[PDB]
């Protein structure tokens, strides 16, 4: 079997992209954040706080005729940004793109933190990384590509996200079609649950390339790239007038500036994200102070390929038995 669905940016800056998932019978369609940085399928439901919906689609399991109680599952999560949500369990049918995986858990959110409220683009998550990140208790849950992997014509998914522009998520083949020249496979370490990888290094600009091994995680659910303090330095100090704000709580460039790009190997190949990639806008409405897409990953404890890095390739989280990335230019 195959999937194909596409993902569409929530605004302008590309801050978050949601695909449309249906779930139950008959279906609910809610749109949902693809997050390769953790390993929960949660939805607004039927069963979240009232006073924490704002303009969400939710769930109903009680209109699902496929939807079970997952007796005394609980689940409960925290992410990097501080945001958060926890509820109960129930299995139900999903498909994604004509991808159909019955008895996934469906985690039904009873709480979700104020950033989930205040973004009425979301409908909930679905996590991509590996199922040792799952929160589900007592019993840990699969995700849903885990629960589809053996079903799948090869075990594979790609994501291929546009700048300021629609894109796509498939489930099970890789579509030749989308990306330029070869796809360079590079290994995963899952010891800490996540596609974690080693760029080759980077340049800034036109400015030659550094040699330098670069531990991080493939994180469609994290907006920007965060990267060690010397290497966001040296990209900042190409730009006249960048600094880092305390205040703002990162980098932030006159709105003026044109920004250079940003190269990161993947083996002996290269990315290269074209500087408009980072431009993240006035850090409030009408200033012409705008906010840097690459940001220091110190304090966070790891580095970070979110989508500024990831849109700017065709990439194959290959599920095999031994784990792999894949990169392509596109
Ligand atoms: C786990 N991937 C999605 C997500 C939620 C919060 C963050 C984050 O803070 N990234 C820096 O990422």
């Amino acid at each position: 079997s195959t999937g194909s669905a596409t993902t569409t940016p929530i605004d302008s800056l590309d801050d978050a992209y949601i695909t449309p998932v249906q779930i139950g019978t008959p279906a609910q369609t809610l749109n949902l954040d693809f997050d390769t940085g953790s390993s929960d399928l949660w939805v607004f439901s039927s069963e979240t706080t009232a006073s924490e919906v704002d303009g969400q689609t939710i769930y109903t399991p009680s209109k699902s005729t496929t939807a079970k109680l997952l007796s005394g599952a609980t689940w409960s999560i925290s992410y990097g940004d501080g945001s958060s949500s926890s509820g109960d369990v129930y299995t139900d049918t999903v498909s994604v793109g004509g991808l159909t995986v019955t008895g996934q858990a469906v985690e039904s959110a009873k709480k979700v933190s104020s950033s989930f409220t205040e973004d009425s683009t979301i409908d909930g998550l679905l996590g991509l990384a590996f199922s040792t990140l799952n929160t589900v208790s007592p019993t840990q849950q699969k995700t849903f590509f885990d629960n589809a992997k053996a079903s799948l014509d090869s075990p594979v998914f790609t994501a291929d996200l546009g700048y300021h522009a629609p894109g796509t998520y498939n489930f099970g083949f890789i579509d030749t079609t989308a990306y330029t020249g070869s796809i360079t496979y590079t290994a995963v370490s899952t010891k800490q649950g996540f596609w974690e990888w080693t760029s080759t290094g980077y340049a800034v600009g036109s400015g030659t390339f550094k040699s330098t091994s670069i531990d991080g995680i493939a994180d469609t659910g994290t907006t920007l790239l965060y990267l060690p303090a010397t290497v966001v330095s040296a990209y900042w100090a190409q730009v006249s007038g960048a600094k880092s704000s305390s205040s703002v709580g990162g980098y932030v460039f006159p709105c003026s500036a044109t920004l250079p790009s940003f190269t990161f190997g993947v083996g002996s190949a290269r990315i290269v994200i074209p500087g408009d990639y980072i431009d993240f806008g006035p850090i409030s409405t009408g200033s012409s102070s705008c906010f840097g897409g690459i940001q220091s990953s110190a304090g966070i404890g790891i580095n970070i390929f979110g989508d500024v890095a990831l849109k700017a390739a065709f990439v194959v989280f290959n599920g095999a038995t031994t784990p792999t990335l894949g990169f392509a230019s596109k």
